[PDB]
């Protein structure tokens, strides 16, 4: 009854992913994915490109179990070149850097400093700025870029007809996230993923379901739906290998966690749109990463997927409604 | 299921608007609008008519910043005027000041004290007393004339053919509100919007989205969706410069706020339709309407809408559903 | 809805907002007088609920006094429910009904002696063969107007009218301390089963009573509007000093004992009400001077003068389900 | 407005059943049902196959009173095999116990031990594995197998054409269940119930509702929409007659409850789906057993159905939206 009513949109909380038949096990799928058209991984897991999450050290451990981290940019140049060096010099192993808007010299020298992927990164990813940093980048360099944040078929299928090599995804959903109640804009990541996977998928151009992801199924359900991957902050920001400071909170201790779009990150008159959280210190990464792949490979068990190109064939949902004490 | 179920209302938090392919920046866009049809203003934020949110330092402050503040009547005439005066006196600035039905002198001298526009405030707008005063206003002096609180198509159709120049959308909103939960009546605000600005938008006539604002968020939402301007109380209350009394309740310092269908402030038998409350001390509104005006631009520049008039024209919305500790 | 049993969304009062009307009428001035059956008339639309902690004698001639009506409870013998009927005629000639439940001819019988206005013939589920013999035998054997309930259904509602049903009281689900719900599975959201209750009942001139559910002033509103002729109020009384319940002191509040009559309590087994505790309100004239205003208020946002007027008038709009008060 | 939206899914909270006319008392109703094809039970309550849960006392108390009690895996062959046969000393008292997928060893010594019932369990019943185990075990011994769990209508077909006795539908909805937020998996049991309800009673293969149940009204719902019986963990797990620990928590005793796929269930590198927990003392199964049996007797005479048969015919349901302080 409303005419600027689009519909109903669904987060990850309001679906379920169904059980199909099946004929493979947990520990036989195949995990294998598209970063980019150009880039594959043994993982479909991204470490976000935040400065209390990603920097060499979080870049190296998410690459060596098949993944990959993307260095923020909120250092200059020099410093951004030397991580994306340390990650490249600790074997052949693979890495990601953020640009911003017109940011074409750093993303020069990240490219000649041997970055496997450029991700041109804005609140608003479907704007003219954001189009005209992605041809010159296109035009002047040889590098895979991917763009966003987008949650629109319109904004997806723009971005590929300039050279996007990837499409990120997500306004709204992450955990540090206030872009809703201070602009009051979003699209539920469900919804988002399904719109813009509509486009992409039909060129190749994989998507990268970024924020909002808490569980393990969340992944299993951004995979589902038509995400090639999925980008992570608030889940590695705990763990020991992120740059982010430590504090005892009482009894337990924290990683600081912070939106790049908080008043904290934007000082490295203001309006923000991210807050300046803690997270709980959950220890190595490792043991972090392997729950969420565990929880995943069950996921596509029980939809009998054998890898993510099936998953996508096989998938479907239902939406749901939203005395035992746990030790 | 129902015969009389008119269907499904939603309230500010029921959505969240899409973003729109953009090429202009936040801080380019045109906040201007009009408050009435015969008076404009630079950005569409005016201060509510209660006694706890506006006398004439509110209103100077509002005027000072592009909007306006309408001064209450929980006073006697000569106070009223005095106000009114306060407030013209300190440069060539607007101001609006409330009635109640039947308040004839009341408006008479408002306006010969140079007020910009009379408020005509009942809890029920829709009614015979409400268009009776109306008419006699209009037809006594020359004035614009803003009518509320009123909340369907009808109501907005028969207060505009009865010369209003400005209808004022709102019956359940408030957050100080119980008109709700005491007599059971009410319909969600963005419903209310969509309803009031499709009979009122062909006429040119403003409509004011009165109550509910929470977040900066929430105005660009009342914009979106045919709104020309927000009504804001509770938000303001909080400030140095509303006339709210000051209470230290253990650890921080709280200042009144109450609705004008309250005991006390029908006190200055009953039935209460307004709660008396306690809102957080927020210092200089100054700054407060720095935040919201920012959101604003934020929420415009997400959905490409350069002024208001483009983004009633391109504004869309998806229905939603209702581990970081913020620091 | 894809499940081939299911029949469709329910809603209860907290699901839906009535809708103003253009208004000519005020608060003040909206006429409140209803039926209570179709014999029965009433000055406001309330009745205290028979129950052993709500309605006694002192609960029921306030009631009446202020035009509405009690049920003095069944948790009795006869001899003394007879004598509470008694106190309330020999005070005025005010009028009181009674509750029965299923088999209690000889209990109706004194009770219509003792000149009670009305019959509250009771049970958990009023669409059964027990419910529907005992009415017909009542009304073959005595003169008097009988309520039955409870029930949620259209075709519940059309066999009790048609078995003689001179009023119709509506509510399986909802009462405060009722755990129908979840002892049984079982019950209907309270303006669903109004309304399904009221289009059969009111094509015969059959006052529909919303039993259970009210919290405030506006869902008394919004049961009238969407076909109930008056509502049934438990919780809300059973703080007030009329009422017969025991009053104990936990913390640094009095509460006023109140109990669901299928309780473990209420019946010295398994129960489907709880036994509660309700925070002391005072007089009870108070208390039903906010409820009444509510509904004034109500009525004048809907532009109706009476019951009649805002069946007619009223539409409803479902709803979605940092000020601090002092 | 998703393509692989399959639809809502609702749970027993989501739904009330509506009462019909009733020519029947609650004390008068048959609560006799079909555990398998060739197996009937008095009541229609089974205790689950859990190690905190039921072994033999749990399942003489279950047996005793109408119902029957499946001693869990966890433990070696010929100590499930014992517990089997201190059931079947107690008298003529039916028992089941649960095998899982490839032990085929272990259901034949069941068998020879007079077992009633084999329950085979996974958590995705529908899978090459399950099937695989089922037909050995139809062709090896003959006994009557419930297979479990499934949520769908082909799951549901599949099972039965290979030999299934009885169908157990769960996953999702235990109370101790994590595979919804590790796998992201699952379907809402009433939903779940009505799609392998509609498959099996064509065939008059009866359903075994698994999960959820928190209070008798639950019992009679799931019966309602098409079960013949139900399975119950968390319920019984606080009775004296359950093998669970015991252990004193501030002022009240608690009972250990944890999902058989728990990391502490699978030590009797993991990627855990149930919880450990605890559960409130409750003392002696029988008064607890007394007031499900009551509540579902109270359902029936509500939904005026003198047996369960009546009541798949004449149930409906409501789908429902989702001051008395109790002693
Ligand atoms: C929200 C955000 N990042 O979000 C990532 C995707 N969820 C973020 C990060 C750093 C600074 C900021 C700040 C600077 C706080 N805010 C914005 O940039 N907001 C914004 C609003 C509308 C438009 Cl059209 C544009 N734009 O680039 O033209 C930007 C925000
Ligand atoms: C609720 C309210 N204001 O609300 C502002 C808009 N949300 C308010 C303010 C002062 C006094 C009151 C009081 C006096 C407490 N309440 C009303 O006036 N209520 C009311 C109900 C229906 C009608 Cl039909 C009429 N009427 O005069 O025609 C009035 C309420
Ligand atoms: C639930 C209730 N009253 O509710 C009033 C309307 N909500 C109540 C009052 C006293 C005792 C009880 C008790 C005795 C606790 N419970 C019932 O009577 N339950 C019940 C269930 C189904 C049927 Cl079919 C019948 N029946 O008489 O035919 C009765 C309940
Ligand atoms: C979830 C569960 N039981 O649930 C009972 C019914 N809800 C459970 C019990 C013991 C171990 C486990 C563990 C071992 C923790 N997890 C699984 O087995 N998960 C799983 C995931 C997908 C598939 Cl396709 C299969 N499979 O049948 O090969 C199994 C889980
Ligand atoms: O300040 C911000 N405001 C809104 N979103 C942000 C901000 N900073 C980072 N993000 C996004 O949030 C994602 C992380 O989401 P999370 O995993 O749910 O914590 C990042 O990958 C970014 O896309
Ligand atoms: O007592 C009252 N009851 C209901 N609404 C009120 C009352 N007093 C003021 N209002 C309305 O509430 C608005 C403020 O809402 P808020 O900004 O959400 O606090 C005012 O502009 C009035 O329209
Ligand atoms: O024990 C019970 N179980 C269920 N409903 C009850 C019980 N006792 C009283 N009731 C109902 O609850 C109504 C009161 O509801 P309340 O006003 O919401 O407290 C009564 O008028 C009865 O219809
Ligand atoms: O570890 C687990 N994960 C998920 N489900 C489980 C697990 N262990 C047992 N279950 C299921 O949960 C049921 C008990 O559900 P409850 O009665 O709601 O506690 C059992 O009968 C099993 O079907």
């Amino acid at each position: 009854m409303g005419t600027k009513n689009i519909g109903k949109g669904l987060t990850f909380e309001d679906i379920l992913l169904v059980p199909n038949y099946s004929e493979v096990l947990p520990r036989e799928v195949s995990l294998e994915t598209k970063l980019t058209k150009n880039v594959s991984l043994k993982i479909p897991l991204i470490s976000s490109a935040m400065d209390t999450v990603t920097e060499h050290l979080m870049a190296v451990g998410m690459a060596r179990l098949g993944g990959i981290g993307i260095i923020h940019k909120n250092m200059d140049m020099e410093s951004q070149v030397n991580e994306v060096l340390k990650v490249k010099n600790s074997g052949g192993l693979r890495v990601g850097a953020a640009i911003g808007v017109n940011e074409i010299e750093r993303a020069k020298l990240l490219v000649e400093a041997g970055v496997d992927v450029i991700v041109l990164d804005s609140a608003h990813g479907h704007s003219l700025n954001i189009i005209r940093t992605l041809k010159e980048i296109k035009s002047k360099m040889n590098i895979d870029v991917i763009v966003g944040n987008v949650v629109t078929e319109e904004a997806t299928k723009e971005l590929i007809e300039n050279g996007a090599d990837g499409i990120k995804v997500g306004i709204g959903p992450g955990s540090i996230c206030t872009t809703r109640i201070v602009a009051g804009v979003g699209v539920p990541q469900i919804t988002a993923i399904e719109k813009c996977s509509s486009v992409a998928s039909k060129f190749g151009i994989p998507i990268i379901a970024d924020g909002g992801i808490r569980y393990s199924g969340d992944i299993g359900k951004a995979l589902a739906v038509g995400a090639s991957s999925v980008m992570i902050g608030s889940i590695l920001a705990g763990t020991e290998e992120s740059p982010g400071e430590k504090e005892l909170i009482g009894d337990t201790v924290y990683k600081y966690y912070r939106g790049m779009g908080s008043v904290g990150a934007m000082k490295s008159k203001m309006v923000p749109e991210g807050i300046e959280g803690r997270v709980k210190y959950k220890g190595e990464m490792e043991g972090v990463v392997y729950q969420l792949v565990g929880g995943l490979r069950s996921c596509m068990g029980y939809l009998g997927s054998a890898s993510i190109e099936e998953l996508w064939k096989k998938s479907s949902y239902v939406e749901i409604t939203t005395d035992v004490e746990i030790v």
